[PDB]
């Protein structure tokens, strides 16, 4: 795989990460509404996105991981956990389901670590055990259960104390009509056995688990059988427990099950479950290759490592098997008389091939001259590499390059060659991470604005530009100092700065004799604007003019007085607070409600304002809504702005 | 065929596609009126267009396919299907006819697949069987029937269950005086036999179809005879059925029919029907060449493959016979003792000739240096090819080329040669697809504006321009960033943005000063109840205070009078109908609107009722709703009862 | 685009405010002032009304009063309005906040009597930044 | 930048036009109509003046009228001008 492909992958990763971060935010805006269908739809979108991400040809794993990280960083993950475990979610179990499915997609090693660090583990476990009502619930349950069982020995052992193993047994026993239940069961068993101590393994086995693994391996589903074979071969890997698996007969199924498959033919089906298979889980599987283990276990391990090698070729992460030293154990198995295991191990080593010379860090400013040489070479400018070396060009210097530098110091005479070169450099510039130096995620901002604008990042960053300053740049500064000579690009970023601009809610008091129809119009329109709006008519039916009307005012945030034709006249000399508009308005003032005088069509304030009682007189000196019939929309805008502040 | 011709074909295709898409839209605007003559005329235009497209010498098949695709993409195809199958089409059978003829033209493999995916298949079949009233209906029927029989075995077998074979038999038996009926019959039989299993073939044969194919092959029409010979030779290709065709005698007609024709002489007559012949239908005919089959079948197949080779030479798609491996079976037949078949097979192989070096992708940015070399070579710049190779020019780089690049990096001294070269490059630029990269269909937009403007696409696209941004460009930006130095072209695109600027349920009548708020409340409440309610405030169009309000009342089903204080009072002694509430109410009475007074709580009828003009006096006796603000839910329920009756 | 007819004594500021809001929004909005040179009465106003698509009439207090019995169109507000009617301009009375559709409207000359029985945008100062919008809808139709 | 003080009914159309013309001349000019919200009149009226450097008074047929004998500073044009 080429450096052009390393660049293309890095580029694609950064690009689609930027995109999917934004799309995930949109889905989280639906979740953040805390309404059933919106949470369900948002989670559905995140789920679809995460699966599409996992289906993305090469960058899938990294992009999934980066989104799992982003979910934690945004507390989106925390929100999902809360909106899964919360008892209020019983209002709609489908909310818990979609939250749970997303959590399933997103339970990376670091996400499981987060769960453990926040001690949500047993809460999630119990809530997964409550997800039992349908085969879908049961599958998701066994999934989340099996995902928790990918954390270290102590966590698995702690979860054995829940007796979830009996719940697992009962779950697959209830619904073996779903292959996916048998998969997630066999997965949970494989995972927990792989991630548990001797004592916990013994406890698992006591739940007749070798015999259940015989049952699972005897079901027709090859993915269930694969996990069941791993689980039993994990047990077979332990001295005391080989007789228990012998008594289960499952070892007799194991090698025949492997014999009737290829790791690569299996891989194309298993892919949906191979998504999220991880280094630490491989490190724990590696011991099953050892000559100390059964031929069966060695055969399973060998087949499995071939399958993983197949996937890790596609991902360009074959280095993992060198890092964990599995290559040595594969050589041992390839040399062994275990013909099935030896074949698969030989095939795995065939897939291993040879290493990459460099994996380039996306933090290209960090590049040595050696890195630049390698890049230049691989992008097909070999002829020049010695000159780059002689010129001691580094990551930073690359990002400064101009055609003059090529023309003179690289001596690179063909303008066409320069064009070609610069295209790659631009690609690289776009692709590169700058978070090594970008305190403000200006890079991410520019990417969000439009991905290509990434190209300018390093220049403006090195000129000392930051995310706060951007509004203050002139076209000149942009063009010249930041080198963005393309006016189209300048226009785009200019658009950011063009666009850098802009329970009771309401009780309605009014005079019954004149303000009736308009108070009603106001009330209905404000309910049409989503406000929890009340009026006299909506509170005083079949009872007294009770302290309840004043309680409704107290419960309100905002208070309308419709200052009608002839409204305020009975407030004159109302010192004994006999008038109900006076009582209402006094209460509004006492409880510091957001008071909205509305000056009606045909309203006036009294000539004798001094006769309005002192406690309420201030209404005549207050900011209010001009009412007009034909201009109702503007009048209502004046209401709304006063309500919203 | 030259690369100049590849370019010319691609160019012509893109050009005429753009043109005929627009013309098809115009025809679809006639169809979208859903008026008989407009649908008929629109479909007639589409039919003429599709035939003219088929008659366009080179690009015909691709252009037809692209328009069939466009019809699906625009849902134009879906609309045609609905406006064919819908029982409402019985309002004018000529609508169904023209829709059907267009559908016949548009029955590509993908369009038939669409029909199958949407399950319209049996609906279309039955509606074709209903097209029986005239020989024209019968021909179209047999056509659509035969076109459905170009889809896979399961579909044909499913359609046998309709017993349409007996309908086909009856159709040609009714009207043998039309050769085109006999053609579409023999076509339907050829198609269904070619696209059906053994069991379905047996079912077809049970309808005395070998004897009907004898009848058809005995008719004077060579196209009917051709299809009849194909149909029987399809039957003869099956072990059990050779005796049944022997009993029909039709095999005795086969070779004489072939002997009195040459494939090319037949092709020039048959072309009208050969338009639309397709790879999978060839793949199904290929078995009839095999040495296992009768001399008759091999002779028919050989003659037919010569015809197809002739047509595919014209279309420049001879590659098909290599792709399906028919070349080998033609070699076998050419070597066979079946002299007639062997001659035709030899002739077919004579037509086959040699491969193209490259078929260039119209997505020219994707071109390798090898592609550019091939292009440069073929456009007659061979001596430079080595320099292009040395300069590592690619699909992107071509599109940037300026004369300076030629002058310097290609070393290309002759300004005349540069002119010549650039002309070809401009042609190519125009011709090229950009959909690979153009998210905005800016290319399509520019083409529609004027085809030559395609030339600028890649430049502006690579500068980050998109379809939305065009509005915002200055002449400077266009000229300089987008390199459109031709002011004429700039003017053209300027014209786009220079020009890119500029029933009622209830009418409510009310007195402006006294019913304003209540009339608005009524409007809002009826709009909340879904009724399209209109008022004095709104639907007037800046002339004199004139007929529009009364036209609004004429369009209204129901007329509300917000019979508030001093509404009908203003109508007292208004004998000259000067009052607008009088004009409104008079109009309501004249057009027998469902008139409802709504009595405000304080309303009373005037004391001098006899002074209300005679034409409107009846309103004092009318059925209305006393509006009570306290009970406005119930009042509005009553209003809705008066509206609903 | 538009001619503004207005009363010079009372509608000057509002006619200009209309014209000048339609300089913040850009619109070629003629006015009675400025359009007269060195001549018996240039009435270039009427040529400019002919060139206009749309004719705004600003109707303040005291706007229509001198148009009563002005059958000669000796008020230039009348000659303007008459010309607008004769050339079938899109005619848009703008009623001031204090405007009322006059009593004695029957004494408005026959050629222009329609102006009180016309569709127009009633004004509010208090939401000037939206009162304009209705004028534009009457222009744009 | 510029506050416009006027008597509402006669600075009016001119007061408005002054806002428009100064906004055409690039000054962020606002008026009594614009800057009243969610509270007492003074408490939204006057604050604009302190932040403004420049203060236009439209002098008109009732501009200064209601200031006469307004020793209690009751008139809004008085509060603005003070």
């Amino acid at each position: 795989m080429s450096n052009t492909e390393q660049v293309a992958m890095m580029h694609t990763l950064k690009t689609k990460l930027s995109k999917y971060q934004a799309m995930m935010d949109k889905a989280f805006e639906e979740i953040a509404k805390v309404e059933d269908a919106n949470i369900i739809e948002g989670c559905t979108i995140v789920r679809k996105l995460m699966r599409k991400v996992w289906n993305t040809p090469k960058v899938s794993a990294d992009l999934a991981n980066a989104l799992c990280d982003y979910l934690r960083d945004r507390d989106y993950f925390d929100k999902l956990i809360k909106m899964f475990i919360s008892p209020n979610t019983a209002a709609c179990d489908q909310v818990r389901m979609e939250c749970g499915k997303v959590l399933e997609e997103c339970t990376s090693s670091a996400n499981l670590e987060y769960i453990v660090n926040k001690s949500y583990t047993k809460k999630i476990m119990i809530v997964a055990m409550k997800l039992n009502k349908t085969p879908d619930q049961q599958r998701l349950s066994l999934s989340l259960i099996g995902n928790l069982f990918k954390h270290s020995n102590a966590v698995s052992l702690s979860l054995i104390e829940t007796d979830v193993i009996d719940h697992i047994i009962l779950t697959f026993k209830r619904a073996p009509e779903c292959p996916d239940i048998l998969r997630h069961a066999a997965l949970a068993l494989a995972n927990i056995l792989l991630y548990t101590c001797f004592e916990g393994k013994k406890k698992i086995i006591q739940k007749k688990i070798p015999e259940w693994l015989f049952f699972l391996a005897s079901q027709a589903d090859d993915v269930t059988r694969y996990y069941a074979c791993i689980a039993v071969c994990t047990i077979v890997s332990v001295k005391e427990f080989e007789p228990l698996v012998r008594k289960s007969d499952t070892m007799k199924l194991v090698e025949p099950f492997l014999q009737v498959h290829d790791p690569a033919t299996f891989a194309r089906d298993y892919h949906k479950y191979a998504q999220g298979n991880t280094k630490e889980w491989l490190e724990r599987l590696l011991p099953m290759l050892q000559p100390s283990r059964r031929r069966e276990a060695r055969s399973v391990a060998a087949f499995h490592f071939t399958l993983e090698a197949t996937i890790k070729k596609e991902q360009n992460k074959l280095d993992v098997f060198q890092e964990i030293g599995a290559i040595q154990a594969l050589k041992e198995v390839a040399s062994s008389p275990d013909e099935v295991a030896a074949k698969f191990a030989s095939e795995a080593l065939t897939v291993i091939g040879e290493e990459v010379p460099y994996k380039l860090a996306q933090q290209v400013p960090g590049w040595t001259c050696a890195d630049v040489q390698y890049w230049v070479k691989k992008i097909g400018f070999e002829e020049y590499v010695e000159k780059f070396a002689k010129q001691m060009v580094d990551g930073d210097l690359l990002l400064q390059l101009t055609e003059n530098d090529l023309k003179h110091d690289v001596g690179m005479i063909s303008g066409l060659h320069r064009k070609r070169f610069l295209r790659e450099l631009q690609t690289l510039k776009v692709a590169a991470d700058y978070s090594s130096v970008d305190e403000s995620n200006l890079d991410n901002f520019l990417m969000g604005l439009s991905p290509e604008l990434s190209v300018y990042t390093y220049q403006m960053l090195t000129n000392g530009v930051n995310r706060s300053l951007l509004s203050s740049l002139t076209d000149e500064m942009m063009q010249n100092a930041c080198g963005i000579t393309n006016p189209i690009h300048r226009l785009k970023l200019t658009q950011a700065f063009e666009t850098a601009k802009h329970q009771i809610d309401v009780f309605i008091s009014y005079r019954r004799s004149t303000g009736n129809q308009l108070a009603s119009l106001i009330k209905v329109l404000l309910q049409l604007r989503g406000y929890r709006v009340f009026i006299d008519v909506d509170k005083l039916y079949a009872g007294k003019f009770d302290s309840s009307l004043l309680k409704n005012i107290q419960a309100a945030k905002h208070f309308i007085l419709v200052l009608t034709p002839n409204s305020l006249d009975r407030l004159l000399n109302d010192d004994n607070c006999e008038d109900w508009v006076h009582k209402e308005l006094k209460c509004a003032f006492e409880h510091q409600k957001n008071i909205i005088p509305i000056f009606d069509t045909a309203f006036e304030f009294p000539t004798k304002e001094d006769q309005i009682p002192n406690d309420i007189r201030m209404i005549t000196k207050y900011n209010g809504v001009k009412w007009v019939h034909d201009y109702q929309d503007a009048c209502m805008a004046k209401v709304v702005r006063f309500i919203t502040g």
